[PDB]
């Protein structure tokens, strides 16, 4: 089967995780977001955010000073073995909408955030004397939501990481990424081209030239989901499995992107049967989004995962 992922850590008034690892249709979530990268955050430390999660508290570096890290997160941190106990990958999203000002400035400070990253949220280590967030928690991998500013050093990141996850051969790690659906996509069609993920979630929503929205009503512009199956091609990505990116309500993303369960069947199974291998679902923006819009007294993710195992 194909898998539904899902976004979660930044709807407002969102319900704690542990309710959407109790969600059976899903199989991939996104915790948002590492928002402030190393670079320009405060103590250059990578600095989080989950809306109304977590206590308030920051991490403070070995000299005092202030982080924007977040060290009591103690939901997520019990929350997190529920979802993988029920079979779900939970994949740590760095980026996200805000601030708008963050980057990677050198390939050695790209090396050092996703060491930095693979410490303080994978494999616990006996050498690793840094913040653990989550505790014990050991998160399946991190996805990269890079919103603005470019597409420096993604690439050396998710290299990075992959040589960590080849350290453990025990246990899989998975790698993401969510470009916008205009190739090339300014922020991470360099890290698709020049490095390998394991899923790219297409966000089919607030571009018109080639949203969701365009397959249905085909003036709008045109659907290009054939175009990113054919850049994969000379891309280091080029064994990626594809995934149709999608807002969960009318209001998750900008007016007009929605589509019902119908549409989304019609786009669906049309592009299910086209790439079968390469097809690898759908990815909604956002849970809450999602909860809030119940059809049929069962929220849209669960209406998403009917139409791909339909
Ligand atoms: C993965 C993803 O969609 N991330 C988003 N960040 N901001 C969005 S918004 N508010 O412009 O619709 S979506």
């Amino acid at each position: 089967f194909s898998n539904l992922a899902i976004y979660w850590g930044q709807g407002p008034n969102q319900l704690r995780l542990s309710h959407f690892c109790q969600e059976t249709s899903l199989d991939i979530i996104n915790i948002g977001f590492i928002n402030y990268f190393p670079d320009m955050s405060p103590g250059h430390w990578p600095g989080s955010n989950f809306g109304n999660q977590c206590d308030g508290s920051v991490y403070v570096t070995n000299d005092g000073v202030v982080t924007k890290l977040l060290s009591g997160c103690h939901q997520i941190m019990e929350d997190i073995p529920i979802c993988q106990a029920a079979g779900k990958k939970v994949l740590l999203s760095i980026g996200g909408a805000y601030p708008p000002d963050q980057s990677i400035l050198s390939e050695d400070s790209a090396v050092a955030f996703a060491t930095f990253l693979w410490g303080a949220f994978g494999p616990v280590a006996e050498g690793w004397e840094g913040p653990r967030p989550f505790g014990d928690v050991v998160v399946d991998g991190f996805d990269f939501d890079i919103e603005h500013n470019g597409g420096f050093g993604y690439a050396t990141m998710v290299n990075t990481f992959r040589q960590y996850f080849n350290q453990v051969p025990e246990r899989k790690f998975y790698l993401s990424a969510a470009p916008q659906c205009i190739i090339p996509d300014a922020q991470l069609s360099d890290a698709i081209f020049n490095a390998a993920f394991d899923f790219i979630w297409i966000q089919y929503y607030n571009t018109a030239a080639c949203s969701a929205k365009s397959f249905i009503d085909t003036s709008l512009g045109t659907f290009n989901f054939d175009a990113w199956v054919t850049v994969l091609k000379a891309s280091a990505s080029k064994d990626a499995k594809l995934y149709v990116g999608l807002p969960a309500s009318e209001t998750a993303a900008n007016q007009g992107y929605y589509l019902t369960p119908d549409e989304v069947e019609s786009l669906v199974s049309t592009y299910m049967d086209r790439y079968p291998d390469t097809f690898g679902g759908i990815m909604l923006w956002e849970a809450t989004a999602s909860e809030n819009n119940q059809i049929d007294g069962a929220p849209y993710a669960d209406h998403m995962k009917d139409i791909l195992l339909h």
